[PDB]
């Protein structure tokens, strides 16, 4: 009920956000990672060391084989499965049940994470990048086609023995829950419908323009992906960023392992938040020379591990606006209007606030 959908996501810091879902008949319960950076509905369907629970096609009276496998390799692992179809529901989402394609994973390589608690993955991006090809209708596409839920979904990623801290959030499917944000919603166009691709026109490491040709901010592409933790930047922008960040926090000093994202830096509640600057990402607006900025605090790019890890890393796939950027913002994936809206979140110190400000006046 939007209301029924509030706080329907759980996660372990840095390990993603999942939503409970059910598959088959009787309903099999599973936690599924919400990924706007992929397009397959893939779930474990065979025993695994990190899996304490998986999809059993055998118990589903409504399961249907497609006889057609799916092999998906990547630099580090893979997941192989058998393609199928079955009934799927989201208990704390819309009150509907649709028949969707399901990639039943039977063999994997560094796919599943130890102790994350999700058993599958919900690829929420377009068919362009779906495996094995674009003929395998992504889950959301089946949802809208069958039920008559509106082509749009929102994500309010929130953030925060010893254990990784637990995170919470909401995935409101079919609409916009106005109590999840304050201020107005600024939309940036979806450049192309494959990944949720957008355009960054300018960047600032607190007031200072990085002054690069904007094509660099999107060198290759720029995407909004909940399935990625860190804010990943093209090598050139990345180094320009760290330099600026190191120059502003210098009244403090740390090792390279820290900036290379592979090392923590701890202080308790003494944390020097204010030495670290805010990062402003201006996104192309709906009107050609109009843009708007989303400003993020160190509380965002310094992920807790008191200890923290630098949540900004280098990339050769382009820019990736991951969880650490989406947090503190209510993000709207308006597939119907082909755009993405940003607004300060209900989720979210007394000197600086994350912000969504506009407007401002060849980047892709
Ligand atoms: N980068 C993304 N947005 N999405 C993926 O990489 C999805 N993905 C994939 C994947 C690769 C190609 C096509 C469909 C899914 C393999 C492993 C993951 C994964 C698993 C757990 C946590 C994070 C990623």
């Amino acid at each position: 009920s939007f209301v029924e959908m509030v706080d329907n996501l759980r996660g372990k810091s840095g390990q993603g956000y999942y939503v409970e879902m059910t598959v088959g008949s009787p309903p099999q319960t599973l936690n599924i990672l919400v990924d706007t950076g992929s397009s397959n509905f893939a779930v474990g369907a065979a025993p695994h060391p990190f899996l304490h629970r998986y999809y059993q096609r055998q118990l589903s009276s409504t399961y249907r084989d497609l006889r057609k496998g799916v092999y998906v390799p990547y630099t580090q692992g893979k997941w192989e499965g058998e393609l199928g179809t079955d009934l799927v529901s989201i208990p704390h989402g819309p009150n509907v049940t649709v028949r969707a394609n399901i990639a039943a994973i039977t063999e994997s390589d560094k796919f599943f994470i130890n102790g994350s608690n999700w058993e599958g993955i919900l690829g929420l991006a377009y068919a362009e990048i779906a495996r094995p090809d674009d003929s395998l209708e992504p889950f959301f596409d089946s949802l809208v086609k069958q039920t008559h839920v509106p082509n749009l979904f929102s994500l309010q990623l929130c953030g925060a023995s010893e254990v990784l801290a637990s995170v919470g959030g909401s995935m409101i499917i079919g609409g916009i829950d106005h109590s999840l944000y304050t201020g107005s919603l600024w939309y940036t166009p979806i450049r192309r419908e494959w990944y949720y691709e957008v355009i960054i026109v300018r960047v600032e490491i607190n007031g200072q323009d990085l002054k690069m040709d904007c094509k660099e901010y999107n060198y290759d592409k720029s995407i909004v992906d909940s399935g990625t933790t860190n804010l990943r930047l093209p090598k050139k922008v990345f180094e320009a960023a760290v330099k600026s960040i190191k120059a502003a926090s210098s009244t403090e000093k740390f090792p390279d392992g820290f900036w290379l994202g592979e090392q923590l830096v701890c202080w308790a509640g003494t944390t020097p938040w204010n030495i670290f600057p805010v990062i402003s990402l201006y996104l192309m607006g709906e009107v050609t020379n109009q843009s708007f900025r989303i400003t993020i605090l160190p509380q965002q790019y310094l992920r807790p591990v008191d200890c923290y890890k630098f949540a900004i890393s280098q990339s050769s796939t382009g820019t990736v606006m991951g969880a650490v950027i989406m947090e503190g913002f209510y993000v709207v994936f308006d597939r119907a209007r082909k755009r993405i809206g940003f607004a300060v979140s209900a989720c979210h110190d007394e000197f600086r606030t994350a912000a969504v400000e506009g407007p401002f006046v060849d980047c892709g």
